[PDB]
C-alpha cells in the first residue's frame, strides 16, 4: 500500500517521504546511511526497551499481591520495596558534568511554556512569547478585578486602563527601584551620558541601581523605549505619547514588555493526539519550520536590537528557546513496523526524528534563517520514566541516534521528568545515570499522582482528587525534587521545575500562589500560555531564585518515608453526597476531554468542569481521574451501575458545554463514550494507570470508521 521497505523495517510513505524532502536536505546526511541507522538502532535497541517495560510489570505485580495480603506497616513497606529492586539504594554525592548549555536554562530563571506541536498557530505564539505585554495580560484577565468602572466591555475602558498602569507602576517601582521617588509620578524618560535619569514633577533621579539600565532604542533625548533588567530577566518600557495608551499617560507611555517565555516545550507527548503516521508527521512537520525559523500560519518574530548605555549595539533573542517533548518507552506506533508486522517503538522514533530535524536549530541560511541553541545542543525532554535504568536506557539511545545523525556525543541534552514514584524515590540516582546530557529535572505532579495512585491501587480507596495536592507524600516529592537538584549542582548548571498551573481563567489567583515555586527554590515553572507566562513573570521579579537556591543547599527535607506515605482516606471519610459529586467530577472530566481527542484528535484545549471554570488540562489529568474512579470501584466506595449513571448523566452537559458530534442520547455509539467507559473500566488493567493504549485505539477506531 503506502509502506517502503529499509531492511526490518516498513517505514509509512508520507513519513518516508516527509523525512526524505524536508528533514534531511540541509542536514549533510545521506538520505541512506540515516534509515540504515534507523533500522540499526530499532532492532539493537528495541529488545532492552521491552526488557525495561517487563520490569515495571513485574514490580507492579508483586505491590500489588504485598497489598491483597493486607493497618500499613511503614517499616515493612519500606524493607518489602528494597527486597525487590524496586528502591534502589542512594550513590555518593556527585555534581552534573553538562555542558554546551544556553544561558536560558543554566542561569536564567523564568515560566516554561509547554505547546501542542501539532498546533502550528499555538506553537508560533508560544515561540513569540519570549516577550508579552504586561498591558495585555492584565487588562484581559482578573488580575485587575471587574468590578464596578472596571468592567470589560466591546470597547477600551478608560478605569480599567488606569487600574492596568498603576499595577505596572507598581511593579517598575518594586523591580527596578529608583533612588527616590516613584515611577507612577515619572512624566519624562532620557538618557544622559549611560545613565537613565528619570524626571520627576518636582525633580530628576536615577535608578537606585544604576545597573538595571540594560539599554535603550531612538534617540537619547526622545527615547522610543527604555529597556531594564532585574535577576536576569528584562523589562522594556515602550515610550510613545503620540499612542492611544500613550496620550493619558503621565509620562507617554504605550506599554511594558516583559521577557516571560524564557523556554518553551513543543510537545508530542500529553498534549497531542497522534496515533498515527499521518498525525506525527503534521507535528513533525511542524517542529521543523520551527527548527528552520520559516513556519508560518503569522511568522517567527526576529531578534531585538537595542543601544547599549553608552552607544554600543547590541540585540537580544526575540524567541524562546526551544525544547521538544519526545514521547516515553511505553507506547509503539504503526507509521513504522516490521517483517512480522509488529509497530516500532514510537520512542525511539521520536529520538530518530526530533534529532535529525533539530540540527536546523543550529545552522543557519539556506535549506532556514533562525537558531534555536547559541551553543550546539538540542534540548529534549523525556516524560514518563521509571528509575535509573530508565534513564541510563535513554541516555544510550542518544549516544546512538547521535551517532548516526553524525553530531558530538552529548549533544542532545534530556530534560528528566520526575513524575513517576520509582523516578521519585531513586531521583539521585536518575541524575547520576544522566549526569552529563541533563539540563533539567521537572516534577510533573499530575503524572506523578496518577503513578502514585495506580502503584497502590490494591490497598485500599484513594483519597479525593482535590486532596491531593495536599497530601504529605506530594508535598514530600515536590521538595525532594530541589535538594536533589540542588545537591547535584544544579545551580548555575540545569533547570529545577515546578508543574502546571491549569485553571487558565484565575490569573489573579495564579498571580497570587503560583509564587510558592520560586519561593521553594524553582527556577522555572510551567505556564499554558503566552499571557499565563507575562503574569508568571512577574513572580521572578519578586523572587530572587539564585538566593532562594543558595539558602537551600546542604538540606535534606523530605524522609523516604514520607515519600512512601499513600493517599489513603480514613474510614466513614464520605458522606454519600460528596462521593456523588466526585463521581460526577470525574466523569465530566473524562467525558470533555476524551470526546476532543477520540473525534477530533485534540490533545489539550480549554474545557469548562462541572461549573463552567475551564480548565486547559492534559492525559496526565485523565490518568489522575480514570485511575481514581477505577480505584473506588476497586474497593466498594462506588458501584458500575454509578460510574454508568454518571457518564449517561454528564455526557450531554459536555455536548451542551460544547464540527462536533454529540454523545447523548445514543451512548454506546459515540466510541469516545465507549472509551470514556473503558478507560474508566479497565483502569485497572492499564499498565501503570497509563491512558494511552484505550486512547489511541479509539482514535484510531474513530479515524477508520470515517473515511467512506
Ligand atoms: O504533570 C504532568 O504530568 C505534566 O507533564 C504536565 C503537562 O504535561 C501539562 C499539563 C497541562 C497542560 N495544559 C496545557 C498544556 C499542559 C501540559
Ligand atoms: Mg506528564
Amino acid at each position: 500500500t503506502d509502506r517502503v521497505s529499509v531492511g526490518n523495517l516498513r517505514i509509512a510513505r508520507v513519513l518516508y517521504d516527509f523525512v526524505n524532502n524536508e528533514a534531511l536536505p540541509g542536514t549533510d546526511i545521506d538520505p541512506d546511511s540515516f534509515w540504515a541507522g534507523v533500522d540499526k538502532v530499532v532492532a539493537d535497541l528495541t529488545p532492552q526497551n521491552q526488557a525495561l517495560l517487563n520490569a515495571r510489570d513485574e514490580l507492579q505485580a508483586q505491590i500489588d499481591k504485598w497489598h491483597r495480603r493486607r493497618p500499613i506497616d511503614m517499616d515493612a513497606y519500606r524493607q518489602f520495596l528494597t527486597e525487590i529492586g524496586y528502591l534502589l539504594p542512594e550513590p555518593d554525592d556527585f555534581t552534573i558534568t553538562t555542558s554546551g548549555v544556553d544561558a536560558e536554562i543554566t542561569t536564567t530563571a523564568g515560566p516554561q511554556l509547554v505547546v501542542p506541536v501539532l498546533n502550528a498557530r499555538f506553537a508560533l505564539n508560544a515561540a513569540n512569547a519570549r516577550w508579552g505585554s504586561l498591558y495585555d495580560a492584565l487588562y484581559g484577565t482578573d488580575v485587575i478585578p471587574e468590578t464596578d468602572g472596571a468592567e470589560k466591555g466591546p470597547t477600551y475602558n478608560k478605569v480599567r486602563g488606569d487600574k492596568v498602569i498603576a499595577y505596572a507602576r507598581k511593579f517598575l517601582d518594586d523591580s527596578v527601584p529608583l533612588s527616590s521617588g516613584s515611577f507612577g509620578d515619572a512624566t519624562g524618560f532620557t538618557v544622559q551620558d549611560g545613565q537613565l535619569v528619570v524626571a520627576l514633577p518636582d525633580k530628576s533621579t536615577g535608578l537606585a541601581n544604576p545597573g538595571q539600565f540594560a539599554g535603550y532604542t531612538g534617540a537619547a533625548e526622545s527615547p522610543t523605549s527604555v529597556l531594564l533588567i532585574n535577576h536576569g530577566l528584562h523589562i522594556e518600557i515602550l515610550i510613545d505619547p503620540e499612542s492611544q495608551v500613550g496620550t493619558t499617560d503621565r509620562a507617554g507611555v504605550k506599554d511594558v514588555i516583559l521577557e516571560s517565555a524564557i523556554t518553551t516545550i513543543m510537545d508530542f507527548e500529553d498534549s497531542v493526539a497522534a496515533v498515527d503516521a499521518a498525525d506525527k508527521v503534521l507535528g513533525y512537520r511542524n517542529w521543523l519550520g520551527l527548527n528552520k525559523g520559516d513556519l508560518a500560519a503569522r511568522v517567527l518574530n526576529r531578534d531585538r536590537n537595542y543601544t547599549a548605555p553608552g552607544g554600543g549595539q547590541f540585540t537580544l533573542p526575540g524567541r524562546s528557546l526551544m525544547f521538544v517533548r519526545n514521547v516515553g518507552h511505553l507506547m509503539t506506533n504503526d507509521a513504522i513496523v516490521d517483517t512480522d508486522g509488529s509497530e516500532v517503538f514510537e520512542g525511539i522514533m521520536d529520538a530518530l526524528f526530533t534529532g535529525l530535524i533539530a540540527i536546523h536549530g543550529l545552522k543557519a541560511s539556506d535549506v532556514g534563517p533562525l537558531i534555536n541553541s547559541r551553543t550546539g545542543s538540542i534540548y529534549i525532554v523525556k516524560p514518563k520514566m521509571h528509575g535509573p535504568a530508565e534513564v541510563a536506557f535513554t541516555c544510550e539511545l542518544f549516544s546512538r541516534v547521535e551517532d548516526v545523525l553524525g553530531l558530538p556525543q552529548n549533544t542532545m541534552k534530556i530534560g528528566i521528568m520526575d513524575e513517576e514514584r520509582r523516578t521519585t524515590v531513586n531521583l539521585k540516582a536518575c541524575i547520576k545515570a544522566a549526569a552529563d546530557r541533563v539540563v533539567f529535572i521537572n516534577t510533573g505532579f499530575l503524572d506523578r499522582t496518577g503513578d502514585e495512585i495506580h502503584t497502590s491501587m490494591e490497598a485500599g480507596p484513594m483519597v479525593r482528587k482535590g486532596t491531593m495536592k495536599s497530601q504529605p507524600w506530594i508535598l514530600a516529592y515536590e521538595d525532594h525534587n530541589v535538594d536533589a537538584g540542588l545537591a547535584a549542582g544544579f545551580s548555575g548548571r540545569a533547570q529545577v521545575g515546578k508543574g502546571m498551573w491549569t485553571m487558565t481563567e484565575l490569573m489573579a489567583d495564579m498571580v497570587e500562589t503560583k509564587i510558592a515555586q520560586p519561593r521553594a527554590g524553582a527556577s522555572t515553572a510551567w505556564v499554558p500560555s503566552p499571557t499565563a507566562a507575562t503574569l508568571h513573570a512577574l513572580h521572578y521579579h519578586q523572587v530572587d531564585v539564585a538566593a532562594v537556591q543558595q539558602g537551600l543547599a546542604g538540606k535534606r527535607r523530605a524522609t523516604i518515608e514520607q515519600l512512601l506515605t499513600i493517599p489513603l482516606a480514613k474510614e466513614l471519610a464520605w458522606a454519600p453526597d460528596e462521593i456523588r459529586e466526585e463521581v460526577d467530577n470525574n466523569c465530566q472530566s473524562i467525558l470533555g476531554y476524551v470526546v476532543r481527542w477520540v473525534d477530533q484528535g485534540v490533545g489539550a484545549s480549554k474545557v469548562p468542569d462541572i461549573h463552567d471554570v475551564a480548565l486547559m488540562e492534559d492525559r496526565a489529568t485523565l490518568r489522575i481521574s480514570s485511575q481514581l474512579l477505577a480505584n473506588w470501584l476497586r474497593h466498594g466506595v462506588i458501584t458500575s451501575a454509578d460510574v454508568r449513571a454518571s457518564l449517561e448523566r454528564m455526557a450531554p452537559l459536555v455536548d451542551r458545554q460544547n464540527a462536533y458530534r454529540p454523545m447523548a442520547p445514543n451512548f454506546d455509539d459515540s466510541i469516545a463514550f465507549l472509551a470514556a467507559q473503558e478507560l474508566i473500566l479497565s483502569g485497572a488493567q492499564q499498565p501503570n494507570g497509563y491512558t494511552e493504549p484505550i486512547l489511541h485505539r479509539r482514535r484510531r477506531e474513530f479515524k477508520a470508521r470515517a473515511a467512506e
